[PDB]
């Protein structure tokens, strides 16, 4: 009986999982906000990204820094329309390095879609693994 908010966050991460963009965006407003931390702008992945197109550009320019990502959820704390969801990820370098990491998903939700989605995490470590 999982809530609506989680549910639909869930159907947003088998989108990236199965790498159906219908899929991710099913889970959020045409005016959606991407959110990720400043430390990124090394490598074109930081700051805010603006609605279906701002996502996209993300994602497209993921492959360019990275070999892959594979997220698992595994705790969710909702109060309201706030969803954080903690758990790790596989990620794995343009050379093929590998290496688990912690991410948190802070979720703000209307109506069962996300009006905002933000990526903390340490920024440090996953430069490392970038380079490796």
């Amino acid at each position: 009986p999982a809530s609506p908010n989680i549910e639909a966050i869930l159907a947003s991460y088998a989108g990236f999982r199965d790498r159906d963009i219908e899929g991710i965006l099913s889970g959020m407003h045409p005016d959606v906000e991407w959110v990720h931390p400043e430390g990124m702008g090394k490598y074109g992945l930081g700051g805010t990204k603006l609605g279906h197109a701002g996502i996209k550009e993300f994602l497209a320019h993921v492959p360019t820094v990275l070999g892959g990502m594979r997220l698992a959820p595994r705790e969710f704390i909702e109060q309201g329309d706030r969803v954080v969801v903690f758990g790790t990820r596989e990620v794995t370098s343009l050379r093929g390095t590998t290496a688990t990491l912690d991410f948190v998903h802070s979720w703000t939700m209307r109506d069962g879609k996300a009006t905002r989605m933000e990526d903390i995490f340490d920024t440090v470590a996953f430069h490392e693994l970038i380079e490796s």
